[PDB]
């Protein structure tokens, strides 16, 4: 029903620790806090204290993310719901770590087991283990776009130029979501295609990051999976579920056309929490294609991603705000 | 009478063809159109056409682009009228490629004779051979000032300092034209003194670069050039006829008191089109320079400049949107 | 009771130099006037002239600047005081140098006989001669704090994170000035402890470059100076009088919460100067920590740094027309 919001601290760095950069953030997994220590030289003993759904501080691993807060959602979406997560913090704290993850240098680890590996690549993994596993017929497909300045990007398209783009519409079977016209959506046959199929897009995104300015910084990126399943009834009747889950990484919360999308979510986030009557996911392409999962069918968490330093206290402080209120965000989730 | 108005579409760049870039450029020569495919993954057969005065493809070479667009306009000069061409488009798009051009590397060629001179030098030539070739007395006057942040900057003054600026005043005899207080006219004796001209100028246009931000995207530079000649009528009348060509090299169009000649120029064109009564000439250096070229007794030629490719679109049709009003822009045009 | 003001001219640097900059400033230390060049190649006679308190041309030293400026107010500082210099003027033109100074290079130099030394230097080494010379108890504390972006930062501190934060509060004893809540003020014993803590001091504010954007030419720096001493009378009775030094390096005066306290410096001298009732104190932490010099009981004198190229003509008029304005400021000074 309320959205799930999580927050995940990142290490240190080491230009911070270059710059003996001191800790004011305090993470408490059991109760479920964090902690931002808040009057630096002058005030000591004063913090600012928040209460999340999960809590997850500098020394936490991609593998423990990905137990606690995936595999929940994965088996919903198993079920035939459709769910969303999404990466919201400020530039430099961990939503691309934490929703993609990185490679390992040199040979060192298959894609499958690299420690790095974020939440996209061992869900694709998992979908594969839990249905094969299981018998049961199945099929896959994904889909990779991003968002930059309100045009649309379409990185798994075969076509060679990435700035070709795509157009948005009205979905007529859906009053709250919409069909991207033009997007490729690539049918993934066994788990031994994945890897290739992430690399050409990996490849595309190099690319745009030269072709346009901050891009990945100022950018919005949506990767979807749906997964279509065969269910037999006990009276041998043959019905399809279909479930979609969308993995979000938002542009750098920092930035405040350019800011457009990043602005509309702050203003339907308020409009929901403060039910406020026209909620204005029209006015751009992100909340558009969000509208369902901020007050609408799909089963929707955030993770908040912060930093540890002193530097960074009031965007720490900007962010948890932030977070923290879309935890009055009220979804009505129900099977396709 | 209406002022004439062409495209010229620059070939891809290095840059463009290592990202793959796509073209949705499409000149017609002939018909006289530019057409731009205008819906990416979307709507493959959509498209923005234009109809111009004349139209130059990406293959269009730079005696192509003399032998089209200036010589007419060289005649009437001769004639004795005032003309002005000035170049207008995104940054990047071949404005100073088009109304300079560039050197072709080491020895290599003449000056008279590289294939990669604009229009400036071969104007300079021309009007030494024509006027030679056909016996008649002339002297030939040049000046070359810049506009930058509101400002006026003398390129061929023999005052080292770049920075010294000019000032600028009405013309009691002209209530169209303007006086540049400070303008350093250098009298061309034949076509063995060019060249160190214009290589003087370069090298005060490079220190100019390194004084100011972005000073070759954001600047205007203004080329004159001021012929007398002497006639005699049947009846032995010595009466000279006085005939003046502008060369401008506008700021780039992408942007947007730094912008304020780009935006002024605008609402000029604007304000005639659509028949607004008061013309802010005023507001601007550069629209008091042009006022006789927009809407008096000067004959004006726009070149907009466009790249091909896909990434720039939006700047693209904005260039040819912009162009194309222009071509209702009426002009008296007058002898001196 | 009027504030002092003088101006400070730097002489030609090494870039300007290969430009060919031409000088457009005059200064004459008898008359004490500046005079601007002011047309270019326009008009050559043109001037703006402008009288100060002081005046000193591109070829004046650290040493002069000391003697003629600092001398008389730290007289008064001796004599129970408090007084502030600080340096406005463009970045660029010697504000740090003038209050700083820098190291010649290598050995080279002792740090109490370096000629490069600026005023904040100078000026603990003197008061170390001037109180031993003359018998007299007395102790020294110093303390260096930032203002960047409305953040207080304090250089001096043994916390090992420059980027902690220091809060500001009225003084209940002193209707016009502030208590720093986590200041570090370290007590100088001897002059062979200073050179020690300024280095200290710059390799905080080195990090802290690392850390911030701009922070070098964004942030305001107050060094101040506080002094005891002990005073017997001739009827035996033993009185301490305190005298306080601040000497402030303003934000570069061309920018225009990151220009709030540059921005409200501007609004508090034009409140004073045209004798308007409420006078914005309060909206800055600069003009709170300032608020006592500008229209209080403290000491006052700015140096207006200039550069001499006819580059920044439009810069150097607007420095001198602003600090010119400022010698209307009207103080009423008391001993503490
Ligand atoms: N949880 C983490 N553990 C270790 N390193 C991290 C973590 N999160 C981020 N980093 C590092 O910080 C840098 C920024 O991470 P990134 O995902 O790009 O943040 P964002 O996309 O939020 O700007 C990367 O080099 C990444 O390795
Ligand atoms: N018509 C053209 N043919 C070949 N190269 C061109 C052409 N126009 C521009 N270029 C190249 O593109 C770059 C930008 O041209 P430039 O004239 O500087 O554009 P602008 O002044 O409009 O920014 C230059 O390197 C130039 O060689
Ligand atoms: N009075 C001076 N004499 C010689 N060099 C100077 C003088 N003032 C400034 N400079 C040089 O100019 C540069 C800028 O000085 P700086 O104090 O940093 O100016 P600001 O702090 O006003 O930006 C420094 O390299 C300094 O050496
Ligand atoms: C860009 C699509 C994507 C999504 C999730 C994970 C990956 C990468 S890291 C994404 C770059 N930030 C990947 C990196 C380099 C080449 C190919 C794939 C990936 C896949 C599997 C495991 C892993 O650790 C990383 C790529
Ligand atoms: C800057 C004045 C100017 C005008 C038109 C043409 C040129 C140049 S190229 C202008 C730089 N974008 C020129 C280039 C380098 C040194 C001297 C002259 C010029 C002159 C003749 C032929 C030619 O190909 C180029 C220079
Ligand atoms: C940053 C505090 C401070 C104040 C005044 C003068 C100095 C320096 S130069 C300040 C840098 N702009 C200083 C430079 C390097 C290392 C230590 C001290 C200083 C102290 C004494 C003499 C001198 O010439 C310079 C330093
Ligand atoms: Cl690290
Ligand atoms: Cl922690
Ligand atoms: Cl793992
Ligand atoms: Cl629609
Ligand atoms: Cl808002
Ligand atoms: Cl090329
Ligand atoms: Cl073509
Ligand atoms: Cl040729
Ligand atoms: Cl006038
Ligand atoms: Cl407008
Ligand atoms: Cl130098
Ligand atoms: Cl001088
Ligand atoms: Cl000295
Ligand atoms: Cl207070
Ligand atoms: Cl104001
Ligand atoms: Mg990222
Ligand atoms: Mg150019
Ligand atoms: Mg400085």
């Amino acid at each position: 029903k309320n959205i799930q919001v999580v927050v995940r601290c990142r290490p240190f760095n080491l230009a911070e620790r270059k710059a003996s950069a001191h800790s004011i953030v305090e993470c408490d997994p059991v109760r479920k806090e964090v902690s931002v220590r808040t009057g630096g030289l002058a005030d000591k003993s004063s913090r600012k204290t928040y209460t999340f759904d999960m809590v997850f501080g500098a020394s936490t691993k991609q593998i423990d993310v990905y137990r606690s807060v995936v595999c929940p959602i994965l088996d919903e979406v198993i079920m035939g719901y459709n769910c969303t997560i999404f990466a919201y913090g400020q530039t430099g704290t961990g939503k691309t770590f934490t929703m993609e993850g990185e490679r390992s240098p040199n040979e060192e680890y298959t894609w499958e087991e690299d420690p790095l590996a974020g939440i996209i690549p061992r869900t694709l993994h998992q979908i594969f283990e839990k249905l094969t596993d299981n018998g049961t017929e199945f099929s896959v497909k994904v889909s990779l776009l991003e968002i930059y300045n309100e045009e649309l990007f379409d990185l798994l398209n075969p076509s060679s130029d990435v700035s070709e783009r795509l157009q948005m519409f009205d979905d007529p079977r859906n009053k709250r979501g919409v069909i991207i016209k033009g997007l490729e959506e690539i049918t993934v046959h066994n788990k031994d295609e994945v890897y290739q199929i992430l690399e050409k897009g990996a490849a595309k995104r190099t690319t745009a990051a030269t072709l346009m300015n901050a891009y990945s910084s100022r950018s919005h990126s949506v990767f979807s999976v749906t997964i279509h399943m065969k269910e037999t009834t006990i009276d041998g009747e043959e019905l399809v579920k279909i479930g979609k889950l969308n993995l979000v990484d938002l542009a750098g919360s920092e930035n405040i056309n350019i800011n457009q999308s990043l602005l509309t979510l702050g203003r339907v986030i308020t409009a929901l929490v403060e039910r406020t009557p026209h909620v204005p996911y029209r006015e751009s392409k992100l909340t558009r294609i969000l509208q369902d999962s901020l007050g609408g069918r799909t089963r929707t968490s955030i993770i908040a991603t912060i930093s540890p330093a002193s530097l960074n206290l009031e965007e720490t402080l900007s962010t948890l705000e932030y977070a923290h209120r879309a935890k009055n965000i009220l979804n009505k989730p129900e099977v396709n």
